[PDB]
């Protein structure tokens, strides 16, 4: 028989996967099993075990005496609804007491909360022979020879399970509401890293492997996206410290020209002669153009390189992808000054945006707080905070935090679907275009948008960062447009703080 | 988007994976597409659309115009049944001229032959929204980093094609005849330790997906067998060199207590005071404990060390199982003497087998050809035949290659059924019982039995190896008692000796 499996946990001892025993229904059929016996040990009445049986299985009674008429047969199995029953199931068949009729014992694989944080848990597939059970995908996968055995590890990650719920029920909100082709929420804590809660959509339920294969890929460390203008925060930071941004300074909007090409603001005519600050607050495309002109596009990539951007964070995911940085010709530097051509995953985007929080000094995001075997105590791994690169100052930090302040709570905000009654919210917007997948340029449509929010409460010193993002929304891309993930950012910012037990306004 | 993944070659040039151009079908509906047209550019006649549509896709017409009427949305697909779409599909529905249809083109993964080889070929899978292309099982797998791109590069396989579809249409008759619960054939080239051809069963599709995941294990590398009878060569060649063994010398058959245990030959009686030899012919299992006796238990396991056992043979798959010698107290040595207690895998039983045919060298198994580029013409990787180690002296393995052919030619023989007409053919059967996966013991029943064979062809000097094992038929399971794999084992060593132009007398 097969070593236990470790068990995956949440950050405060709940179980996320483990082993548990079910029950296999087999029914011995021929006569010769009951030749030297002196009760009978096979089905006598095909008629009434098949009634008898179907109030406990998911078959009707014709097809069970169907399967119980197989010939040249000594037992039979019913299929993927005779197997994986329970321990009440096993009683209740038992009291029959059928002739022929017996239940054996398997070992399967439990995922107590089903869809849940799925991506990042993963799957383990059992090969039927031997009852050997190995990780298909995350969790289960990349620790797959700690937690496989007497007994395997166990790993205990830092999601909380009760801030995971608040994600799960936002994200299945944003999918009736917008049917996007993608989406995905991630909440992590703004001093520490640790990632809070994760989930993705479309997913899988690792329980029932509903789904499971459909889409291989991890939205937070294996997809990748051109951010749009959630991305103009780093822009906007490395300005600072240049001295090339000052938040009263006028610049020309409207547009630029770039190799033949006009870049506008997302109005098409701009602001005319308008502040610095207003620019940012406005997400204006010119405005970034303008400060990378200033600093140097030769600066400018090396900046976005000592944010993390175009290399791997070298977490625990299997696969990590490292996005590149778009800068082979100045149309291509030009439009990733506000986020398109470059292409960065949302841990990219974490990593960088926690340097505004922690006086500069960007924090590496993790999941994985432990492994460790509960039987030896042997511990072979533990987490920890870890600076992965001090890109800015202090002060540049501030700087940068008193715009995204103002991004969401100026007058001339356009962002305030975002405010949560009685928290005070902070962040950057998005709303960029998608490459097509394979007819080349962008896709095309009424709104064939990425509409992002990388946010953070309470504004200035807060406790954790919320980073959500839709991809092509199918149903109501007018709504998207205008609203972006807001449906998904206030439930989710605003059921963790008072979780966390933070106080409103 | 994507760089085309590299291909997967059979060792003459046949395409096994390749990457495709296919069609996913889109339709407008939303009346604003056609605001400023003269010609619709959405779809007007949903009724006429739908029947229509209906003819190319299978989808029921109520479905096509019940999608067709969703609310809120600009453009519509149809699920799994509208994507995948072939050239001609979209010829078809082009002709139709339909307003507001139009077809998309996608990049799949194609296995031109469908169900072959799969669970050495595996599958790659596709993430919808990059069309990046992943490897989750066998040498798509293996190889995802070579594959992956530019262009990726391509993997050729020892694997022939010609030969492949002899294994897959026999063990194609095996399932009809037995459903057997597990299944596996391996063809071996005796003089290189090339893989020519394998297959197992139960498997699945790598070109529709269809019972991928059901079992993750691949039978040749990953699954362990208690082998049986077929693991008494290694017994019987350490004997022979040790010079416990003497073809004429005789010996009790019958039993022998074994730590208050009576383990006794197959016909529980024995056959009284017979030759050596002809207690191999009979397969007794008292004849290998006698020999064990004799060698000495400490010199014993070290042989079946020597023959490559308990440790992984080091070859390209994933995850190698390494089995494990069964030697903790007298009654596992005893029992593994006769192939029970000891776990091996196929390709372990490969490696230590070939040492008879080539002068007491084993041959490690090998199964990858080349990994190289065909734009820079690199060639990353080359595959060679390699000695495993020499456990034996060209003397020995004459006098083991002589007990193989008097196992099948004998007049006293029980192995008749694996004669085949024209060809001289020699090799070890094997009933051996087979370990429940839950709970401790063996599983019960009229035949439980896990029945192979070792077999090589013509004998003396062969040109292949076929290896095929068969685990617990629930259909004809007496048959499969008497006849073992022979069912299997004849066509595939008939057709591949023909191929091979070996000529039949
Ligand atoms: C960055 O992603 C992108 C530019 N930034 C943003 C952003 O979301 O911050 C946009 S979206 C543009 C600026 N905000 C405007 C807005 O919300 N207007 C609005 C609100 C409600 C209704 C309507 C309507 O009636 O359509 C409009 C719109 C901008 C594209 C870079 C890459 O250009
Ligand atoms: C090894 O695996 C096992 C012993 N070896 C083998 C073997 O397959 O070589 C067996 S099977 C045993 C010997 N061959 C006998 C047979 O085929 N008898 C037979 C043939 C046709 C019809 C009948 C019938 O009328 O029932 C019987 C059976 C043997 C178990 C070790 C582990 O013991």
């Amino acid at each position: 028989q097969q070593p236990e499996r470790g068990k995956i946990y949440d950050r405060n001892g709940k179980v996320l996967a483990e082993d548990v025993e079910r029950y296999k229904l087999v029914a011995v059929i021929d006569k010769k099993a009951s030749a030297n016996s002196k009760k009978p040990r096979h089905v006598v009445d095909k008629k009434e075990t098949a009634k008898k049986l179907s109030t406990v299985i998911d078959m009707k009674p014709e097809e069970i005496e169907k399967r119980l008429s197989q010939k040249k047969a000594f037992q039979i199995e019913f299929g993927r609804k005779g197997t994986n029953l329970t321990y009440q199931d096993k009683l209740k068949i038992e009291k029959m007491n059928l002739p022929g009729i017996s239940l054996l014992p398997e070992t399967e694989r439990f995922y107590p909360n089903g869809n849940f944080a799925s991506h990042l848990i993963g799957r383990a597939q059992k090969n039927p022979d031997t009852g050997e059970l190995k990780g298909a995908l995350g969790v289960e996968k990349i620790f797959d020879s700690y937690l496989s055995g007497k007994r395997g590890d166990d790993v205990h990650l830092t999601i909380d399970s009760n801030i995971q719920v608040f994600v799960e029920e936002a994200l299945d909100g944003m999918v009736e509401r917008y049917q996007p082709k993608d989406l995905f929420a991630v909440v992590m804590d703004a001093k520490t890293g640790e990632i809070l809660a994760y989930s993705q959509r479309p997913t899988f339920n690792p329980e029932t492997g509903k789904d499971f294969g459909k889409k291989w890929a991890n939205d937070l460390y294996q997809n990748t996206y051109e951010p749009g203008s959630t991305f103009k925060s780093y822009g906007l930071a490395a300005a600072i410290q240049e001295g090339a941004f000052d938040p009263d300074k006028k610049y020309k909007s409207g547009h630029r020209d770039i190799m033949g090409s006009r870049i506008s603001d997302w109005n098409r005519v701009g602001w005319g002669e308008i502040p610095m600050s207003l620019g940012f607050t406005y997400s204006s495309n010119t405005l970034m153009m303008h400060l990378q002109d200033l600093v140097g596009a030769d600066k400018m990539k090396s900046w976005y390189e000592r944010f993390g951007f175009g290399k791997s964070t070298k977490g625990m995911f299997d696969g990590e992808a490292p996005g590149q940085i778009g800068w082979s010709n100045e149309l291509q530097q030009k439009t990733s000054s506000f986020g398109q051509s470059t292409t960065v995953t949302p841990v990219q985007m974490l990593q960088a945006q926690s340097a505004f929080f922690n006086d500069g000094n960007m924090l590496k995001p993790w999941f994985v707080n432990s492994v460790e075997n509960p039987v030896s105590k042997r511990q072979f791994y533990k987490g920890q905070k870890q600076i992965a690169g001090k890109p800015i100052t202090k002060d540049t930090a501030e700087k940068v935090e008193k715009q995204l302040d103002l991004v969401v709570n100026s007058k001339k905000s356009h962002a305030a679907n975002y405010r949560i009654d009685g928290y005070e919210v902070e962040g950057k917007t998005g709303t960029a275009q998608v490459a097509a997948p394979n007819g080349g340029g962008y896709v095309k449509g009424p709104n064939p948008y990425f509409v992002s929010f990388m946010g953070d409460a309470p504004k200035k010193n807060p406790k954790v960062i919320v980073y959500a993002g839709m991809s092509l929304a199918q149903k109501n891309d007018q709504e998207a447009y205008e609203l972006g993930v807001s449906k998904a950012f206030k439930p989710i910012m605003e059921n963790t703080l008072k979780y966390l037990n933070v106080g409103k306004s």
